[PDB]
């Protein structure tokens, strides 16, 4: 599944970088579908923010 890959590694990103690549990232790909998943107009962004927590605790799945 694609939205829970773009996810899951725009999550890693962000939770090595921190939060402020959240914002980077969504204010740089709002207009673009890929990336609407950060916005909470989406279904999965709610998957998304467990995922950033999850990858900083180091104990999520990386994918595959």
């Amino acid at each position: 599944g694609e939205v829970r890959n773009i996810v899951d590694k725009t999550a890693s990103f962000v939770a090595r970088n921190g939060p402020e690549f959240e914002a980077r990232i969504r204010q740089n790909e709002i207009n673009n579908p890929k990336f609407n998943f950060l916005n909470p107009n989406d279904p999965y962004h709610a998957y998304y923010r467990h995922k950033v927590s999850e990858f900083k605790e180091g104990k999520a799945q990386e994918p595959s």
